[PDB]
């Protein structure tokens, strides 16, 4: 299931998804924010799938890393590690009828693979500073 494959994450934003300051962002919390955007759902799976760089804010914080990609994962089981990260903490309440992730969605955006670069040029087109 989705917390199983969250222990390939938990390493970095930890058990309780709240990151570590400076380091890794908090998932916890922040979801909703992203989820709350035009395309944001989209672009939770670009970041599983092509993985992410480059300045971002998140809370008022900077975070200024580099993660992997993470299509090694089937499409299934990107759907059920971003379903727990947005259930997981509470994001999904926050969010007025929130559909779950499903396999689909990850298939449709495998079929255009991204650099990094274009997955924070992504993050900006949501409004995400
Ligand atoms: C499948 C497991 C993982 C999931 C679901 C996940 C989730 C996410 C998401 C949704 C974001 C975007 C946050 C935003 O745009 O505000 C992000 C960014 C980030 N993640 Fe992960 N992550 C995972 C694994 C990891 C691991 C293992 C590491 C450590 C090696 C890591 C380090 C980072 C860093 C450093 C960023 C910010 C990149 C930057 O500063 O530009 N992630 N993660």
């Amino acid at each position: 299931d989705g917390a199983k494959i969250y222990a390939q994450c938990a390493g970095c934003h930890q058990q309780n998804g709240q990151g570590i300051p400076g380091a890794f962002p908090p998932l916890a919390g922040h979801v909703a924010e992203i989820l709350a955007k035009e395309g944001g759902r989209e672009y939770l799976i670009l970041v599983l799938l092509y993985g992410l760089q480059g300045q971002i804010e998140v809370k008022g914080m900077k975070y200024n890393g580099v993660m992997s990609s993470f299509a090694q994962l089937k499409d299934e089981e990107i759907a059920a590690v971003l379903n727990h990260i947005a259930t997981a903490w509470g994001d999904a309440k926050k969010v007025k009828g929130f559909k779950p992730f499903t396999a689909e969605e990850v298939k449709k955006l495998r079929a255009k693979k991204l650099t990094p670069q274009q997955v924070l040029a992504e993050r900006k087109k949501l409004g995400l500073k």
